[PDB]
C-alpha cells in the first residue's frame, strides 16, 4: 500500500489548498477577475471584469463628446468662412482728415470738396 | 484499503467536474476569458480578451479624431485672431444723414459740404 | 489494489501537467493574464492585466484633451458671436466713383457734391 499512499499524498500536495498548488493558482485567478473592492481605485481592486466594463462606458462617453464637438467645429468653420468672404473694410487712416470710399482705397474727401 | 478509498474519493470530489470543484472553477474562468458569442453585446458574451482588444481599437480611433479636431481648432483660432486684428469698422448711424470716415468716428458729410 | 491503482492513475492524467489537464488549462490562464512581454505589441503579449491598465490611462488622457478642446471651442463660439454681432460693413462698389455712408446703403458722394 505504501506506493499508493505515496502517489495519493503527491496529488494532495499537487491540488494544494487556497494558498498553494492548483487550488491556490485558481483562487488567485478568480480574485483578480472578480475583484476585492468594486468601488476600489485599482484594476486589481475592481477586478478585471469591472475594469473592462468601466473602460467600455468611458470610451463610449468620450466618443459622444467627440462627435458633438466635431459638429460644433464644423459650424464654426462655416461661420468663419462667411466672415472671411464678407469683404469687410478696415479702419481709415487716423490723421485728422476726412475720407470716403473709392475703388478699394480710402480717398481724401477734400479731393472732391 | 478503506483509508485510500477514502482519500481517493476526496480528491475526485475535489477536482470535481465541469460543474463543480477545481474543474468547474477553471471552466468558468475559460468561458469568461474567451466568450460565448464574439459578436455579442456584453463583455461576458465577447469574452475578456475580445473586450480588451475592442476597447483598444476604439480608444485608438477616438484619439485620431481628437488629434484631427485639435488641429482644426488651431487653424480656427488663427482665423479668428486674424479677423479680430483686422480693424473692421461697424455700421454708421442710420438717421437719414450722410457720413464720412475721420479719426475713428463717423462724421456728418454736411460738416464739410 | 488494482482498482486504486486505476483511480489514482486517472487523477494524474486528470490534473495533468503544464501542457495538459487542469494544470495545463491554468498555466494558459496565468500566461494570458500576466503576459509574455510587457513592452509587447499585442494584448496577449502584454497580458490582460497590463492591457486593461493601459487602456485605462489612455482613456483618461484622451478625456483631458477633450475637456480642453471643449473649452477652446466655447471661447471660439463667443469670439465668432462677437464678430457676427459687430455690424461690420462690406466693401463699397468698385466703379471709379466715390461713396459715403447713409442708412445701410453706400451712396454716391457726387449726389451731395
Ligand atoms: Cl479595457
Ligand atoms: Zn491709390
Ligand atoms: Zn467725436
Ligand atoms: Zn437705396
Amino acid at each position: 500500500v505504501s506506493g499508493l499512499n505515496n502517489a495519493v499524498q503527491n496529488l494532495q500536495v499537487e491540488i494544494g489548498n487556497n494558498s498553494a498548488g492548483i487550488k491556490g493558482q485558481v483562487v488567485a485567478l478568480n480574485t483578480l477577475v472578480n475583484g476585492t473592492n468594486p468601488n476600489g481605485s485599482t484594476v486589481e481592486e475592481r477586478g478585471l471584469t469591472n475594469s473592462i466594463k468601466a473602460n467600455e462606458t468611458n470610451i463610449a462617453s468620450v466618443t459622444q463628446e467627440v462627435n458633438t464637438a466635431k459638429g460644433n467645429i464644423s459650424s464654426l468653420q462655416g461661420d468663419v468662412q462667411a466672415l472671411q468672404e464678407a469683404g469687410y473694410i478696415p479702419e481709415a487712416p487716423r490723421d485728422g482728415q476726412a475720407y470716403v470710399r473709392k475703388d478699394g482705397e480710402w480717398v481724401l474727401l477734400s479731393t472732391f470738396l
